[PDB]
């Protein structure tokens, strides 16, 4: 059965764009689209006018505005987002029937953050407070949630990629998945969860132990996996890879392909690569299986993930039915990052009472009558704390 109905169904977006959950700021409440950002600490929102921002929050029209008189200032390598801190009512109208006092940071100057048309308006970042900006201090959104109300220590997360192109108009009309807050709702899912410990709260840190493509083993000394973490991050779009890891796995995804030949361009994640209608050879693409660390001694599982996951849809640059994609696996200098292509095969347990990631088939995964993506286990795994870096 699937017994959080309220919440079922209430994401909208893609994995190139981001997915995001209606939310309320203030009061009257101004509603707001929000990025749900499993890989941050900062509820975040623009607060003054953008050309890509339809809305705003508007602190002078809210009474419940407080303000922490305090700036934020956030840079990463695409640009940057400022702002000020404050706090207010905030409710997540299909979420729990609660209204608590958060933490808001007002974006008030931004270079390359809001994206034109995706829709949202703001980040929520469910990541725990050690990385949360200025510092650990500001109590993020969930811990405020949990703290003054009897929501459960737990959410999850069911991103729904379509497994086609969606156009401005669709992608507005279409149901993107669901983020439970404060349970599981088992109607998201097949087969059985398998739980990975959160191995340090700050991201949601994980530990891979083995690394498969179709089956044969990327043999790489699992420490190699984890440099210098391993996170399950909403905010990301590529599945992102270590560089030795990376060259690793382009190398064998390349070999298993290799009855037909594709640009340097495709590989790099930037040219897209077109198939005639409907002829989309997914059966030439090899399956990608991560194991985790289990919660059992000496125990691992895998997830197993298809090309239908880690090539992203993307409508061609001309005028055709063509069925086209980008490779949505890149390079990274900041450790692995499952993003959204490998969240979508999943239903995601972020289950914060006890310190553990669960994963499961999703009810929603693209595959074919052919492969499905999978999560098995137990397998027999030694030595898995080594694989963590230090
Ligand atoms: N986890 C992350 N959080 C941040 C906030 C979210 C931001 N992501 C996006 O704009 C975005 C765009 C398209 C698709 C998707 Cl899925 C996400 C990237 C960063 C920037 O700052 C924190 C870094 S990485």
């Amino acid at each position: 059965r699937g017994s959080f109905v309220e919440m079922v169904d209430n994401l909208r977006g893609k994995s190139g764009q981001g997915y995001y959950v209606e939310m309320t700021v203030g009061s009257p409440p101004q509603t707001l689209n929000i990025l749900v950002d499993t890989g941050s600490s900062n509820f975040a929102v623009g607060a003054a006018p953008h050309p890509f921002l339809h809305r705003y929050y508007q602190r002078q029209l809210s009474s419940t505005y407080r303000d922490l008189r305090k700036g934020v200032y956030v840079p990463y390598t695409q640009g940057k987002w400022e702002g000020e801190l404050g706090t207010d009512l905030v409710s997540i109208p299909h979420g729990p029937n609660v209204t608590v006092r958060a933490n808001i940071a007002a974006i008030t100057e931004s270079d390359k953050f809001f994206i034109n048309g995706s829709n949202w308006e703001g980040i929520l970042g469910l990541a725990y407070a050690e990385i949360a900006r200025p510092d650990d201090s500001l109590e993020p959104f969930f811990d405020s949630l949990v703290k003054q109300t009897h929501v459960p220590n737990l959410f999850s997360l069911q991103l729904c990629g379509a497994g086609f192109p969606l156009n401005q108009s669709e992608v507005l009309a279409s149901v993107g998945g669901s983020m439970i807050i404060g349970g599981i709702d088992h109607s998201l899912y097949t087969g059985s969860l398998w739980y990975t410990p959160i191995r340090r709260e700050w991201y949601y840190e994980v530990i891979i132990v083995r690394v498969e493509i179709n089956g044969q083993d990327l043999k790489m000394d699992c420490k190699e996996y984890n440099y210098d973490k391993s996170i399950v991050d909403s905010g990301t779009t590529n599945l992102r890879l270590p560089k030795k890891v990376f060259e690793a796995a382009v190398k064998s995804i390349k070999a298993a392909s290799s009855t037909e030949k594709f640009p340097d361009g495709f590989w790099l994640g930037e040219q897209l690569v077109c198939w005639q209608a409907g002829t989309t050879p997914w059966n030439i693409f090899p399956v990608i299986s991560l194991y985790l660390m289990g919660e059992v001694t000496n125990q691992s599982f895998r997830i197993t993930i298809l090309p239908q996951q880690y090539l992203r849809p993307v409508e061609d640059v001309a005028t055709s039915q063509d069925d086209c994609y980008k490779f949505a696996i890149s390079q990274s200098s900041t450790g692995t990052v499952m993003g959204a292509v490998i969240m979508e095969g999943f239903y995601v347990v972020f289950d914060r009472a006890r310190k553990r990631i669960g994963f499961a088939v999703s009810a929603c995964h693209v595959h074919d009558e052919f492969r499905t993506a999978a999560v098995e286990g137990p397998f027999v795994t030694l030595d898995m704390e080594d694989c963590g870096y230090n």
